């Protein structure tokens, strides 16, 4: 396998890295959430492959500046010489940070994540580096490709116009030498933009708050009236693409007929083949694709890609010919497709569970060298 | 005079560059419209000064690849002595370009602009690029920003609560260690992200189509849909914030007791107090500040940049302040504002005339 997730005790994990095949350089890497933190080592293996052994720990005291007694416990225990071979530390934090180094304030953590704060065995000066969840996101896209296997944890939606021109490879085999939008619905929507700079032949990856921006309109303007009644604001993309947005949509079916559903619940009575459930889950991929013809506008990306969990796991909808013709449909839906600007563009979605923000510490290390 | 750019005969251009000031490495650079070219050489001077001296070519042909022809007349004009100290050149042109080096097509102009084509006496491999204007008029903001005269170029609007979280210097001073947004409000609209990499302190341009976006509304549904009428097409930012756009606010304002006026006369009967074109350009602004409250959300930019001959030329619009408090208002007219998102932001202004373009050729060949 390609990318390989090892979760272990603490001591476990000692135990496994003084095995022959650590015996080389490591990252140090961290996905810190609201509950917990899995924090642990990553390493290349044959063929671009990447390993990793991370150990889980409980956020007990809500507070992100315990992660520093962690991180001081790791360093306690590991043998300084295993630890001399960290070559960098990259640990991303569900909140927003500045100058790589300042994370915070969190909705549901107290304090600020300092990066001047951590240990420098563990993050090395210079080498070391605290992402956004989305940014983390979209690096750990990039770590899939340039593992090979694009094509094992991504599956095409639709390939756009532009792919066969500025590619080679056949799309969905690689992300491409192009911008890529990297949007996450799920509870919320997130979002961020892989950059390619030619003249650094580098990667970067732009945070976003796309999912915030006010809902444009199309023939639709009753629709996006009846929720701005709703909430006394003016709806914005994650009001209709998210739980809540679900919800809406629901209700909007079954206008009082039916009685009213958690977004699980509509997403498993979908799964089910329920005709009110099912066209809540097409009002809400016809909101998340205006995102998406608006991005691509705006953006002018070679290729978007829908990650997480809940994409996975609603894996059933993205299979379904008549679904995906409504959403392409829906994604051309813009002034501005009588250009081909929408039509440009390649959609992916994720096919198969992977930690991409793991992945995504790790591939930021690489950029730290 | 820290940013000096000199239009000359291509004869007085030959003189100039056999002086003892030009006597130094040169970087060939190129501002490519639609009806003229002006291209010549930048040099460095004291406290990073930058220096330039350049012609006008009609683009008489329509044709893009005239440009050779003016390439080979520049080095068959000039002595063997100047050509040998040209160590890089950029161009850029009005359209799209990939891997730096093949540009078009172009919606004004024939044929395709190539990087392999040009003579390598004023594009020395390594050291040469084609970009996009938008591309260019970023790197020329990053230019004024390197050159120390920021707060020559450029006013402030306002600004916003971040700028002093992350500067001690004053706003408007330098282009600041964050994203900038740059919008050129002209005859159109174009916009570029300088977003701002933290982990290794590079500016990096990353051109735009924010004007193409369908506008979002506010209170106006009403008057978004009678330009819809108008259009046949649901209206994005450039249609209200362009020459077009202002000749329909002012067709609005004053609902058919005037004849229809130019962009220009529009302009001009504003700075003169005509109540009628000053509400025209209020809306104009209006419709440019939804911009800026939806881009400052979506794109979290530490400032937003107003650049252009166009934005220059109305300073009478920016200097009242009435105007600018309405702008502002405007630009804080979005339900994040609740907390905080667009008070963060520092707007500024273009102030005094400068060919960003030009600039950012030579600001982009230093990165190559
Ligand atoms: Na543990």
């Amino acid at each position: 396998m390609a990318m390989n997730i090892k979760e272990l005790s603490l001591h476990e994990l000692c135990e496994e890295l003084k095995t022959p095949a650590w015996n080389v350089p490591l990252t140090f890497v961290g996905d810190v959430g609201g509950t917990s933190a899995r924090m642990g080592f990553v390493r290349e293996g044959k063929n671009d492959s990447v390993h990793a052994c991370v150990t889980r720990y409980s956020m007990k005291r809500k507070d992100i500046t315990e992660l520093i007694e962690f991180f001081n416990e790791i360093i306690e225990l590991m043998p300084a010489s295993v630890i001399k071979r960290v070559k960098a530390g990259v640990i991303n934090v569900p909140g927003p940070v500045t100058g790589g180094a300042v994370g915070g304030p969190f909705n549901n953590l107290k304090g600020i994540a300092r990066l001047s704060d951590y240990p420098k065995a563990l993050f090395p000066p210079g080498r070391s580096a605290i992402l956004n969840d989305l940014e983390a996101g979209g690096f750990g896209v990039l770590a899939v490709s340039d593992a090979h296997v694009f094509s094992e944890y991504f599956g095409v939606m639709w390939e756009g116009t532009q792919w066969r021109t500025c590619e080679q490879e056949p799309a969905g085999s690689v992300i491409g030498r192009g911008r890529c939008l990297v949007l996450a619905p799920g509870t919320g929507l997130g979002s961020s933009l892989i950059y390619y700079n030619p003249m650094n032949q580098q990667h970067i990856v732009v945070p976003l708050e796309l999912g915030s921006q006010t809902i444009p309109m199309r023939k639709d303007i009753d629709y996006i009236q009846t929720l701005h009644a709703e909430l006394k604001l003016l709806p914005n993309y994650e009001n209709m693409v998210s739980g809540a947005g679900l919800e809406f949509h629901y209700r909007q079916v079954v206008r009082g007929s039916r009685p009213p559903c958690s977004a699980g619940e509509i997403a498993k009575l979908a799964s089910e083949g329920d005709a009110n459930a099912c066209k809540a889950m097409k009002k809400y991929h016809e909101y998340l694709m205006r995102v998406g013809s608006e991005a691509s506008m705006a953006l002018l990306p070679l290729t978007i890609v829908l990650v997480g969990d809940n994409i996975v796991n609603n894996a059933f909808f993205y299979r379904n010919p008549q679904n995906l013709k409504e959403m392409h449909r829906e994604a051309l839906n813009h002034e501005m497709e009588r250009f081909g600007f929408q039509s440009r563009v390649t959609y992916l979605r994720q096919k198969k569970l992977l930690n991409l923000n793991l992945m995504g510490c790790y591939r930021c290390g690489l950029d730290l060298s």
